């Protein structure tokens, strides 16, 4: 591809995560804690899953970001209405305002209702994140592989402002503990 000049530069907003995430000082890299990180309660915080959203909102225009996965076995990524819910159990889907891929037992899947199987030959270290507002689409890229494209979401209905979207997993396996980064332009 060659969207890199629409490349932007994403910082994690502290008030949206979830209570047991820790955000670098730089505000560029989130893991999961092992404990309440001793943050107060709000009604931004995601409370049933370790998600937290990027400060930036989109509502024009073509925005390209890229995401360090490495080492992990589970994790969501993509875009989001600001107006998602944020408390209790919920799917990721387009009918709840998500745009998003995922890693879980070792295959991936976009975030259709229902999901969509992947076919992804290298697993990627680094993912791409392409954003057109206007065109109504999302597409994913795997850096690992030079680039290739992993899945496109088109025909989007965003119906609002957009955030960037973020779940580093669980870690009931002792396995999932590595951050999710945001990668220098
Ligand atoms: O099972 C755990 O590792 C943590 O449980 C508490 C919790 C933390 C964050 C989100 C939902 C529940």
């Amino acid at each position: 591809h060659h969207h890199h000049h629409h490349m932007v530069h994403i910082t994690l907003d502290r008030n949206t995560a979830n209570s047991w995430l820790i955000i670098s000082k730089d505000r560029r890299q989130v893991r999961m804690g092992d404990t309440h990180q001793n943050v107060s309660d709000n009604k931004e915080r995601f409370s049933n899953y370790p998600m937290v959203l990027g400060a930036q909102r989109f509502s024009s225009g073509k925005m390209y970001w890229e995401v360090d996965v490495t080492q992990k076995e589970a994790w969501d990524l993509g875009v989001c209405r600001d107006s998602v819910q944020r408390k209790g159990q919920f799917s990721l889907s387009p009918e709840n305002g998500f745009w998003t891929i995922w890693l879980w037992q070792d295959s991936y899947e976009a975030g259709t209702s229902p999901q969509t199987t992947l076919h992804i030959q290298v697993p990627p270290c680094q993912i791409g994140i392409f954003v057109d507002y206007e065109a109504g689409v999302v597409s994913f890229y795997n850096i690992t592989d030079h680039g290739s494209l992993i899945y496109t979401f088109s025909e989007c209905v965003f119906a609002g402002p957009l955030r960037p979207f973020f779940n580093v997993g669980f870690n009931y396996s002792g396995g999932n503990a590595a951050p999710l980064k945001l990668c220098p332009l």
